[PDB]
């Protein structure tokens, strides 16, 4: 497709991970994804203008060219790069296919990760989860890889669903979804048959949220937030939301509790601006959200140990 | 009232509840109350439209009409009795001895064919009128109700909760989430020795770590929607800050114990004071949606075991 | 400022706290502050139209004009004198600066303190809590002062930052902040150079926020909160507003726990109506909230106690 044309070029354009980086995690490539939302995306706009210092006292560098410097052990830097929008405005009114949407996103995923980058996607529908996880697993066929999917409901009934997709092509090692709180009949047979692992919200609630310290792995890990997982109080942005969610709060907490060796990816999904609520002043409350869950998601691929 | 007329022929045009339902909890009935709110009442229509898979893994099935099949599988019937107000009879409000009347007569019919009752919307009226059809036709049966608010609304003397209890039709009250007790209030609870859970309390004790409340009697379960806290649901008359979320609602409803549901209502909510989505889908809307989804269930699965 | 002069007028003309009070805590003063905020300021009327029965089974009585009789023994009341809004809506479209908010700020507080009177800001920009702190300390010199501190934010960075400003000259005994969740390395610095005590957001939830029985503490305490402590989804209406934030109740519960022998001020601020969100029938988000913690805030005024 020719509306990624000038994204995809800056891309493999992207001067490859230095040297000084040997050992160290990171560093973090980021861009934004449309697919399957309206074609006005201001999630990855809103992320951009946001604060830079976290919960865990880091700060992010957010730099729109490399090379990307490693910076020094006193020095609490997390830099990002920012490679933008893949669908460029203005080349024309065309509107991707699914299938236009996953090679393009198949090809940058390949491009960042193979020049070292931990790829972080920001918008769309979850369909790059697909796309990113697969473009992993060809550069690395060896590696081990499992899913921390956070998600109001299992979306794996579905055999189009990325997340089924990726289960029945044997490519998870394993999957466990937090947050569920719908889930059909048919979820729990491909529950059983995938033996996923999942810890639905009435279940991690009655045990007490915060009493969650980890979430125990040896493999990469990828993770896959929908904006769902949230209660519409905090991310009203999606469609068909389901009430009795996380609080952001209680998201971040779960999220830093993530172990192991390195993150593949990164996939922050879920948001429609046609479905939030605004304040006064035309800002969205999800976006607000989903702002500060993108920068913690980046520190994790940072900060993450197996223990 | 003419404008309950379509509504209640077809309420007691109701089969009654099959032999199959054995000893076994339910059918439930279903239909949409709106005394005290503007004629526009969304939440009946707006909970029919929702997905029907709840927290525990059980799936609502919606039914116009009988006879409601006993599910030998996880089903939970629901029988869609409609509003009571028939929009276009008529540009007529019914006044509240009509409401009265209407929910009294509905409830009386659907308990004695076998059905448990949930009352959607209005401004919490139905509770009075629900439990009344439940004595008259169980003088026997002892009656609880947990009663979920901001306020202990019984300071009034023409409360819903304050009559029950001057009729002394009730053998105990457990509320909770009262954040706003007056002075009238705490009188009212010590004369009819009310058992109370305020926010402040159970939230400083740990929410979460509310197991049971335990019980042996049928209880009714009157579910004020002031009660969330306004950033859940917005759309209440004097909304009190520092109240309940969603999940801490339905995690304190799960632990409701009893024999048998007498009967639910929902009600609290004014389409005209919610925070609307740009889609207009309105917060309130969305929150109670799932509580009356996850009320029913509890009319299913619920036991005298702690 | 001649803005100033209706309410500072009736504010020197108030009668001197009883002798009734005894050593009783209190009266409570409560005045409307609109520094650094936009010029139309709902938060004060909104409170006062709000039910007066408190959590803690005390009723508000607010009145308008003095002697403020002290209620016996048996009698939960908690009067509050409204002193009403500091700028006049109808005395010209002169806009305060900040140095005239300050002036304005530090009479008024001096005023009410040196009639016995506890007093209680609402609105503005954070700014009344370095007028109030030195107006107490100009009085009562002896007197070792700690704030405890509601914010997002450590909102110390800043030279010219209230907290800072009390800080640099030396009027403080000591800071708790509670809730910060962007903290910048600037932050930091003065935090260890400063000795301030805080207890972040993350830190706080995963130990378990109900979990917080108290603040201990000897000195007469000052309180300073930040509307953006809230979570967005509770307070919206605020400046660069930072998800994972605290929920009403959190706070309320929090600011329960706080210990001292009295109170010597309380600044509610950080609101604006510009960037609340709105019910249909108008009625802001934060509005709703912050009545309510200013409620329970004058409540802490009369039953504070080091135990």
């Amino acid at each position: 497709s020719h509306m990624f044309s000038k994204f995809l070029m800056n891309v493999k354009g992207v001067t490859p991970r230095g040297s000084d980086w040997a050992n160290r995690l990171g560093p973090v490539a980021l861009f934004g994804y449309g697919a399957g939302m309206p074609r006005r995306a201001p999630l990855l706009d809103f992320f951009l203008q946001s604060p830079r210092d976290c919960d865990h006292y880091a700060e992010l560098t957010i730099h729109d060219k490399g090379p990307i410097e490693c910076p020094p052990e006193t020095v609490m830097f997390m830099p990002v790069l920012n490679c933008g929008q893949m669908l460029d405005e203005a080349a024309g009114t065309e509107t991707p296919t699914s299938d236009e949407w996953y090679l393009g996103s198949l090809e940058a995923s390949t491009e960042l990760l193979e020049k070292g980058y931990v790829p972080v996607s920001v918008g769309g529908d979850g369909s790059a989860t697909l796309s990113m996880v697969e473009a992993y697993k060809r550069l690395f066929p060896s590696d081990d890889i499992v899913i921390v999917h956070f998600d109001a409901r299992p979306d794996v009934s579905d055999p189009r669903s990325p997340l089924r997709v990726l289960l029945d092509k044997g490519l998870l090692k394993g999957v466990v979804s937090v947050g569920n709180r719908q889930v059909s009949s048919e979820d729990r047979k491909v529950r059983k048959l995938h033996k996923m692992f999942y810890m639905d919200m009435h279940a991690i609630y009655s045990k007490g949220l915060f009493c969650i310290r980890d979430i125990r792995n040896d493999y990469p890990v990828f993770i896959s937030i929908d904006a769902s997982v949230l209660d519409p109080a905090f991310a009203p942005a999606v469609d068909s939301p389901v009430a009795g969610g996380l609080s952001t709060r209680d998201l971040l907490h779960i999220m830093n509790g993530i172990r192991g060796p390195k993150v593949v990816g990164i996939d922050v999904y879920g948001y429609n601006p046609d479905l939030d609520v605004y304040r006064k002043d035309n800002v969205g409350l999800t976006a607000i959200a989903l702002s500060k869950i993108i920068k913690e998601g980046i520190l994790k691929a940072y900060s993450i140990s197996t223990h």
